[PDB]
C-alpha cells in the first residue's frame, strides 16, 4: 500500500482501542471507591494517548515534502 | 477477559510502532529534513507504547484492581 494511510489511520486506531477498553470496563460492577477511580484514571489516560497520536499525525501529515516522501510521489 | 484485554495494550501498541517505523525504512528517502521529521514521528511511537506499557503495569500490579478486571479472582 503506501505509508501515508497507514499513519494517518494510527490516531483512529488507537481511539478504536480507547473506546473497546471504556466500553467493556463499563460492563463491570466494581463495589470497591478505589478501584473505580483506578481505572477511570487508566480511561482517562486512554483517552488523552489518542488525542496526542492525533496531534502528532496532524502535525507531521500537513508537511508537504512528509506528505509526499510517505506517498511515494 | 477485561484484564487480558488491558494486559495486551501496551503490546498492540508495540505493533503499531513496529509496523510504521518499518514500512517507513522501507521507503528510501533522501531530504534528511523529511528523515529528521519521520525519525522524531518513531520516537514519539515508542515512547508511546512505553507509557502504555508503565500505565498498564502499574494498574495490573494492585490486587484489588487485577481480582476487579477478572472474573473477581
Amino acid at each position: 500500500s503506501c505509508a501515508y494511510e497507514l499513519i494517518k489511520s494510527l490516531p483512529a486506531k488507537l481511539e478504536q482501542l480507547a473506546q473497546e477498553t471504556q466500553a467493556t470496563i463499563q460492563t463491570l460492577m466494581i463495589a470497591d471507591p478505589n478501584v473505580n477511580k483506578d481505572l477511570r484514571a487508566f480511561c482517562e489516560f486512554l483517552t488523552v494517548q489518542h488525542q496526542r497520536a492525533y496531534r502528532a499525525t496532524n502535525s507531521l501529515l500537513i508537511k508537504p515534502r512528509v506528505a509526499a516522501a510517505l506517498r511515494g510521489e
